[PDB]
């Protein structure tokens, strides 16, 4: 499962730990019980989620592959409930490879100058700053200081491992219409492949505990 | 990684639920930082002992366990200490306790010469327990709340949770629990915990021991 | 600031650092007077923007039994520091339930006979023990007889908004009344020391029915 | 107390509770006698007993370009709250290396040249932002044109295991000099508040090179 976000960008599902009833047998332990039946193990799930008992969740793990823009990785990064591994600038010489918006993007709002312009001025400095970049590294200028005029669009790698629960936690906040479009673009690719995983615990949760707005107007 | 369980002390257990990834979900996740990705057994091999030795332990974060733990109370509130990790603990306010609880063994005082026969050590642990656990049943049987007639319940009942922890923070719990200096009935758990990671990831445990393992009984 | 709880325990603040200004500071930096910052208190609370609470930290001293401590330790954002039995001598202090404690419920056994029952227990557990550390046996080990109201103390150290996370799940109808009785005077401290985030919380933000009724 | 950091950075104590007695009256679980307590906190430092220290906090302001930010944030045990691109205005503060920073490297130019060059395509960069700025062009876009050597300010607030844990990876030769410069402002204002737990650090935990080497 890879889905492609932005011009160049991605989401893949690297491994996955446990599944629904991963979440179903942890709670059962409580009450010293274990799994029953289908409709009694799905009833469960949806008892936790409409009363608050989250714990449970955390026992079903996800590992996704991202590539991203910087200005985005550094929205997600601030999610600590979780671990990540990321492409370093100053132990990889980075590909020319940078976010540039569709004409679209700027779709409802009134600007001085065309979309198609503004995507160009955008395209001028990361050509110019990228050129800028190789010529300090083949002048023997060390990477950790030549990657630092490359502009918040350069395209980033990472391994994300988190549980179920904060994976909710982050759908709450960037799969909304407050965040910023770009990662909230991520945020269904990541929405869609929980619910893959996950069916009894997505709908749950849509049902019962997200609090953003987007996943209830999409699909997937 | 699918299963395994080990008994532990007199009516406890270490019981591996499930796991995810292996010796090269580290891998993989330590070449992103190069742009790279896996190589050959050798240099892989090669790239887990490295980081190992100077510490990079992020890359081990990819690596998940959930085990299934069956232990008395003084232990899982030694356990429960790691919050690096998740739990799910059977409920004495919702259900019903058995009557199980840890009766040390007369070899458990071995290097300790007491005034009174080891033996008869055990046959007092056993005693109070059972006074304890008969209040008990009479307590709820009588209507007390379940969570009101546990409290006279003592340490050594029998508890059971369930335990979900990254390599990472599993090597953390080793170099503390694995160790001759914790206490002895939750060293035997470490060990238990040790052997279900050996067998698990391989090349990890192995640089783990090597190259950063702190504790003495590995 | 101490308060005194249950039968034996009690929970004192030891320190704190910051105060409501503390997360309106913090807060500030994403982008004056005490009319614009409680508004902005109340602002960042009600659309759910928890971490400026963050810097605020409290640091409590707790004594309790051990099964509400069993309880509170399942947060874990957040830092503990324990009595421990396997080092210290532990001292004959246990929670007794008082009859009211029975209340409302239909027991076979009058809640006044109840009480002593678990007095008993707790008595010759105690003696058990005692009885076996004369012996010779190890702390850690004569330890493993006492009962689950035996009281042990701890400190705890808290942020903001990890102590309103506890305040949704322990001052609660749902938790067990030993602990909505800390959980009350915890609450009572973090309103004394942050007046603002405290309304704030209960107007937007507490999930729990307690603090709203007491 | 504010220590200046590269060009325009710095490094500024906001807030701190408790001292060195902090963790001692935690480790011993009640509530003085110097010998007796400092003996202590290195009979903790030198066995492993870290969360002791957790009951130690400090909150500091700290200006630093993004680079340093995005290895800074790495640090999950910590709290922050940071200025926001998509919600003000940015101002026109980069991070230019000095012809300095590259003394011990073959370059097949001059430093001030490199110096120059940076300058360059960072005014090209933020007047490209103003232009799309004033067109109308949303900031949480027209920020992505920034380079990464765009200052950023924060507060951070982490108690002194996480603080020393922080020390441990950044104050160290292998950690980018830029960020190492940060740690070793770091490490003065922590020992200056908790003299005793700093040099038992330095003598039993400190895994990095450079604290033993310049002083405080
Ligand atoms: O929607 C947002 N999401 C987010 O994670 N930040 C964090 C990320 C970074 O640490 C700092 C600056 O963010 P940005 O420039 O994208 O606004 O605040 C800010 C927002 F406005
Ligand atoms: O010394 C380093 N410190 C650090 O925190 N990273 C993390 C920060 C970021 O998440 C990603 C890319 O870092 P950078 O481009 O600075 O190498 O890896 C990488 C290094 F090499
Ligand atoms: O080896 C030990 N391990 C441990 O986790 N504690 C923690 C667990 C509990 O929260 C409190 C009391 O522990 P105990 O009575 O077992 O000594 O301190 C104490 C020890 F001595
Ligand atoms: O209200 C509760 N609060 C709580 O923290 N637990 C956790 C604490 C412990 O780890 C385990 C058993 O708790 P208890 O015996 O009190 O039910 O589950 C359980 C409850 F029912």
């Amino acid at each position: 499962m890879k889905i492609d976000i932005l011009d160049k960008g991605f989401v893949e599902l690297v491994d996955v730990m446990g599944n629904d009833l991963s979440a179903v047998r942890a709670a059962r332990v409580s009450f010293d019980m274990g799994l029953k039946d289908e409709e009694r193990d799905r009833h469960l799930i949806e008892y936790l989620m409409k009363h608050g008992h989250e714990t449970p969740f955390e026992h079903i793990v996800f590992t996704f592959h991202v590539k991203a823009p910087i200005f985005v990785a550094r929205q997600w990064f601030r999610h600590r409930i979780a671990s990540y591994n990321e492409l370093s600038g100053r132990y990889s010489k980075l590909s020319y490879e940078f976010y540039i918006p569709s004409p679209e993007r700027l779709e409802g709002y009134k600007t001085t100058i065309p979309p198609e312009r503004v995507t160009e001025k955008i395209s001028e400095i990361v050509d110019k700053a990228y050129r800028t970049y190789l010529e300090l590294i083949e002048s023997g200028v060390p990477r950790e200081v030549a990657r630092i005029v490359l502009p918040l669009n350069l395209y980033t790698r990472f391994f994300w491992t988190v549980n179920a629960r904060s994976l909710m936690n982050f759908l709450n906040l960037r799969a909304d219409s407050h965040a910023q479009w770009e990662i909230q673009q991520y945020a269904l690719a990541i929405a869609r492949i929980f619910k893959e995983k996950c069916p009894w615990t997505f709908e749950a949760f849509l049902k019962y505990a997200y609090k953003g707005d987007i996943l209830k107007e999409v699909q997937v």
